[PDB]
């Protein structure tokens, strides 16, 4: 598809069994995530951003559906105001920006 | 320009006669810029993003030149790590996320 931006790009995706709404995030290097039930092993992490600093769990090789597309990546689990699907599975669904 | 997402979608602009770079970020509503002494007048706001919020002065139709491409919105002066083009200014350049 193609996604114009009047609106916030929320798609639906897919991950852990559950189903959330996720923003295509280009100006974020890693995928996000709200509070969830992950399945296995995490390790603590450090992320930034405007406001400053918040501790997240990094999950690595997290499947996800995002809009019907599956990818594996890393995925943080942490204190985010909203899920936010960053370039490092965005690449992986071929996304890119057109102007 | 198509734009890939494996590195940063760093795109260079010309804004208050000065030139910077700026990150093309589809997750950011507004713009937002480091601390510059932009002219005129402005209204004290506070914006929230990942790790808290920060306050920032809000100018009102500035002129960018995003890549080339001249275009006139509000644009935020705070403390943000890094300057970031926001939906407010994508929309006017037609800018959209494919896959
Ligand atoms: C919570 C976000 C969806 C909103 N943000 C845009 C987002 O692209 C920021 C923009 C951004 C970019 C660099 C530094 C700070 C903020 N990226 C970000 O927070 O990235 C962090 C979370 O995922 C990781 O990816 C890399 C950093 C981590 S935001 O910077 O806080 C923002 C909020 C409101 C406006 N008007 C403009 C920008």
């Amino acid at each position: 598809p193609q996604i114009t931006l009047w609106k916030r790009p929320i798609v639906t995706i897919k991950i852990g069994g559950q189903l959330k709404e996720a923003l295509l995030d280009t100006g974020a290097d890693d995928t996000i995530f709200e509070e969830m039930n992950l399945p296995g092993r995490w390790k603590p992490i450090i992320i930034g951003g405007v406001g400053g600093f918040i501790k997240v769990r990094q999950y690595d090789q997290i499947l996800i559906e995002i809009c019907g597309h599956k990818v594996i990546g890393t995925v943080l689990v942490g204190p985010t105001p909203i899920n936010v699907i960053g370039r490092n599975l965005l690449t992986q669904i071929g996304c890119t920006l057109n102007f």
